[PDB]
C-alpha cells in the first residue's frame, strides 16, 4: 500500500463534476474545483485546470494527472510549512502517509491548526494523539475516513485499509 492507493480508497474516482461531502464542486480523485455555488464557475475552473473544453467531464487519464499534481502539492506543502515539516521528519513511513492524507483533505492550514495533536505525534504518544484527533469537526463530519487515518497514526500499520 502507498499514498496513492490509500487516497484513492478515501476519495474515490468520479469522472463527472460532483459535490463534496461539504457540498463543493469536485471532480476526479478528490480534486476540489471551487467553493462557489455555481456549476458554471466550476465548469470554468475545470477547463482552466485541464486546458480544454471539458463540458463537465474528464477522462481517467486527466483524473490521474490532476491526482499526481495534488499529491505532489500536498507533500511540498508539508515540507514548506514550519509547523508540519518538523512532525513529518519525525515520523516513520506509514505515519507520514497519514499526515499527507490529512493535508490533501484539509489543506496545510487546516492541519497546522491541530496544534495539540501535532505535539503528541511528535512525541510519539500514539494513543493520546488518536483520542485528541477524534475531538474535531473533521472526525464528526467524516467519521469512517477520519477513523481510518486515526488508526494509521495509532498503529503505524496499513490495517485500516486492508479491509477496504
Amino acid at each position: 500500500m502507498n499514498i496513492f492507493e490509500m487516497l484513492r480508497i478515501d476519495e474515490g474516482l468520479r469522472l463527472k463534476i460532483y459535490k463534496d461531502t461539504e457540498g463543493y464542486y469536485t471532480i476526479g480523485i478528490g480534486h476540489l474545483l471551487t467553493k462557489s455555488p455555481s456549476l458554471n464557475a466550476a465548469k470554468s475552473e475545470l477547463d482552466k485546470a485541464i486546458g480544454r473544453n471539458c463540458n463537465g467531464v474528464i477522462t481517467k487519464d486527466e483524473a490521474e494527472k490532476l491526482f499526481n499534481q495534488d499529491v505532489d502539492a500536498a507533500v511540498r506543502g508539508i515540507l514548506r510549512n514550519a509547523k508540519l515539516k518538523c512532525v513529518y521528519d519525525s515520523l516513520d513511513a506509514v505515519r507520514r502517509c497519514a499526515l499527507i492524507n490529512m493535508v490533501f483533505q484539509m489543506g496545510e492550514t487546516g492541519v497546522a491548526g491541530f496544534t495539540n495533536s501535532l505535539r503528541m505525534l511528535q512525541q510519539k504518544r500514539w494513543d493520546e494523539a488518536a483520542v485528541n484527533l477524534a475531538k474535531s469537526r473533521w472526525y464528526n463530519q467524516t467519521p469512517n475516513r477520519a477513523k481510518r487515518v486515526i488508526t494509521t497514526f495509532r498503529t503505524g500499520t496499513w490495517d485500516a485499509y486492508k479491509n477496504l
